[PDB]
């Protein structure tokens, strides 16, 4: 169960994951696999389907909370690019996985995003900001972003009903014509509203399948193992306090529930929004 | 202002129009130009961008209250056909128009579609159900849905910031590219899933400038003005009740001013949510 505190539509909020009614970590304390290695795979949500507001784990502080993106000191959103409405799939991450910033791409020849890895998750339902979900893995877009590779991982929700026609990134392309080529021209343009250029792409743009995609996820597993593994070198900055329980690993860095003495600010709803939640841009 | 009445997200949700806290028909008593006849109208949006309920200014009932469209005894939404989500304008009418079912047009030799004419609003701003807005009119399309000419006006807010440099059709193409495109497959494709076929139209498609629109929208004006100015004819259970005057000055079927039982039931929020509300379908 997830759990508030701060004042939304704010920098103050901030939502924590509990088990047991005891916070523990998103990007640490949720396994990565949610059932065996065998195709299952858990995903924190951070942005439902089309909604505009930039949500993300925080890495930086205790328990990793998500919280609203903010530079410029104020709520981030993203544009609608025409004909796509903010995000057009559930989009999230892998916990216990990192792209180490240290480790460059043999392919992109770039180095890590320095973020767990990012999913696009194509199903019906649209996820709550928060949940954790079961998800199938089909394939990935390697995004180039400013000089980093940032990988996408393509999957879905596996109590979806079209979960079982769907088992490579090909059947995605004959049962969802379009869609791929889209989820492409969205990343392709999302920051060129804010001035900002067109991103390029691994593999010139190439969906790769779900075999690669799973080599991905695990080099990533591998460094977030590091990262936790006793690991004491300080990478921080980045917070890596855990409470859970491989394998906490023993983590050097595990702890008591210290997290329960989290007391912040109380949940309080807030005001709403502008900017260009609403405004359609068209860069073709 | 308007007004609420019924329980939300169900049959008995009405929303009415009100002027000085009194009721008015959203059909008849907003005039078809809100500011002299230098391409400034009146549009009475029915259907916020990107929602998908189908609500529509009821003409069977007194003072035409926005309802929910229902049909097989239940709410009717539309759905989301790849890559667009519900509605991509502020979908919506003209006041004061009608499509006279008893008019064949001499372009698509099909029957007029009874209802007040279409219009898809493209401005920025998402204006909610039973808004009343001045637009300017770019252009027209004419769908034949189900043996029927159902025209759709293309406009824009005239507050919006887009409309000083939107003059007509192509300057919509020029500046939104895609955007016609779009607004085609939209209409060619939005009842397929439900089983039904594809919508064609009129001219092959094409969409046509500002000067033919507003000839379209003065014979609606004009089948409308023909409905209500007197036409002692019954209207197949269209009401054509008016106050207003304004100009009905006297339909045979003004009265004023009922306020009276606008006393249906009060306003109650209900719980949302029902249909194909979230489901893409791949077209």
């Amino acid at each position: 169960m997830s759990v508030e505190r701060g004042t939304s539509n704010s920098a103050s909020y901030k939502m924590f994951l509990t088990h047991g009614g005891s916070p523990i970590s998103y990007f640490h304390d949720v396994p990565l696999f949610a059932d065996a290695t065998n195709n299952c795979y858990n995903m924190i949500v951070e942005i439902p389907r089309w909604t505009n507001a930039k949500m993300e784990i925080c890495k930086e502080e205790l328990m990793n909370p998500i919280k609203h993106d903010v530079k410029n000191n104020k709520l981030r959103y993203i544009y609608n690019v025409f004909p796509h409405k903010g995000y057009i799939w559930n989009y999230g991450a892998l916990p216990q996985t990192w792209e180490d910033p240290s480790y460059v791409d043999e392919d992109t020849k770039a180095k890590g995003d320095n973020d767990p890895i990012d999913v696009c998750e194509i199903g019906s339902k649209i996820w709550p900001s928060g949940s954790v979900i079961p998800v199938k893995v089909l394939g990935i877009l390697g995004m180039i972003d400013e000089g980093e590779t940032d990988w996408k991982v393509i999957a879905i929700n596996v109590a979806d009903p079209m979960a079982e026609k769907l088992n490579d990134i090909l059947d995605v392309d004959a049962h969802m014509p379009g869609f791929l080529k889209a989820t492409r021209d969205w990343f392709k343009y999302y920051k060129v509203p804010a001035g900002k250029p067109e991103n390029s792409f691994a593999f010139n743009g190439e969906f790769k399948n779900k075999e690669f995609a799973a080599k991905i996820i695990s080099k990533t597993h591998e460094h977030w193992q590091k990262l936790i593994s006793t690991k004491v070198e300080a990478g921080p900055i980045i917070r890596a306090n855990v409470t859970v329980k491989g394998s906490p690993y023993m983590v050097s860095k595990e702890d008591f529930i210290d997290a329960l003495q989290k007391h912040e600010d109380f949940k309080r709803g807030s005001e709403p929004t502008d900017q260009a939640i609403e405004q359609w841009h068209f860069c073709n």
